[PDB]
């Protein structure tokens, strides 16, 4: 009844050698070289789960030499079988849900949560990856959310182009979309705010921290005043050629005992609260949906501390399903696969096989 993703097949996927893999309840690891393709395994469910990509260009993920890719996903939720596809090719990311062209929207349970070894660029990096951390689940929360987003950006796109070409007069052509758009999408933002800052204030305590991690929205603007605020700020925007108002100039802010984590937290300090922000960013799509999101837990041997190695482990452990891969083998995993040049291969684990040996 937990959902499961019970097979994933690739072809032509970057860094993937073409084929399928069926995966057992509980924890699949996979361990390999650095290089392998183990983090594009990953990826690939992550694409097919959610139909969202860390890929600046959709083409990246295009196997050299070819022009289009393939990526399904068998979900089975109890004797109920989904099959989600994901078609790649001129900077197109296709879906389908059971045979039917689909929208991300008629994707299902907050399909994934992927944990990566470069989340403490999210506490000492730029507000944008922190924005793309919000936007990112937020849009698995709410089909509407992501929308709302696309349509947003290509907007502010527009206008900044009018400021830049030196087309001012023309300006103000979609200020009653972005105010509608705008306003909603920082709402959504203040919505989830309340519940994320509670779930990566209690991962960080569960994590060890005797600091208080508190999840802030630093804001450009409000509801109540963005439409003046919008208008208000021409000549600003005039001079500097770019829009100054709404969310896609809005940070994150990750306080760690009353100062900037980006500023003062040890390095220990900022994986500690990446790693709590992944939490409550599965938490809050396990509170929506009432189902667990698939864990792609991405190299965990990567974690050098003892106590949080074992804690990612341990999660990995505890939902009903997770890839973990690394340079070594997650113990008592359901299946074992080793990863040598984009392609998988079981491996023996005799300590998980002794079942039936007499």
């Amino acid at each position: 009844g937990d959902v499961r993703l019970s097979a994933l097949s690739t072809l032509n996927y970057r860094n993937l050698a073409p084929g399928t893999l069926n995966f057992p309840e509980g924890v699949t690891g996979i361990y390999g070289e650095n290089g392998a393709g183990k983090t594009n395994l990953l990826e690939a469910a992550y694409l097919a789960l959610t139909g969202q990509t860390d890929a600046p260009r959709i083409e990246q993920l295009i196997q050299a030499g070819e022009t289009e890719a393939y990526v399904r996903a068998d979900l089975q939720q109890g004797g109920s079988l989904s099959i989600q596809e994901v078609g790649l090719g001129r900077g197109r990311r296709q879906l389908k849900v059971d045979g039917v062209r689909a929208r991300t929207g008629d994707l299902p349970r907050g399909g994934a949560v992927w944990i990566r070894p470069e989340d403490s660029e999210l506490v000492f990096g730029p507000p944008s990856g922190r924005r793309a951390y919000l936007d990112s689940l937020l849009s698995r929360l709410s089909a509407r959310y992501g929308e709302q987003l696309s349509r947003y950006e290509r907007t502010v796109s527009q206008r900044n182009a009018a400021l830049r070409g030196g087309e001012e007069w023309a300006m103000h052509v979609w200020d009653d979309v972005l105010l509608k758009l705008g306003t909603e999408i920082m709402l959504f933002r203040r919505r989830a705010l309340t519940r994320l800052d509670e779930l990566a204030r209690e991962a960080n305590a569960q994590l060890g921290s005797r600091k208080t991690l508190a999840l802030t929205l630093t804001e450009s603007t409000s509801p109540e005043t963005y439409a003046a605020d919008l208008r208000g700020r021409r000549a600003e925007e005039l001079a500097r050629g770019s829009t100054v108002t709404g969310p896609h100039r809005d940070d994150l802010l990750l306080t760690l005992g009353d100062f900037p984590a980006s500023d003062y937290a040890s390095r220990g300090e900022g994986r500690t609260v990446a790693l709590a922000l992944r939490r409550a960013e599965l938490e809050l799509l396990r509170e929506k949906f009432g189902e667990d999101p698939v864990l792609l837990l991405d190299d965990f041997t990567a974690e050098l501390d003892p106590h949080r190695r074992q804690y990612l482990l341990d999660l990995a452990a505890s939902v009903p399903q997770a890839i973990v891969t690394g340079t070594e083998l997650a113990p008592g995993a359901a299946l074992t696969l080793r990863a040598q040049a984009g392609r998988f291969t079981p491996v023996a684990d005799e300590e998980m096989q002794a079942e039936g040996t007499a």
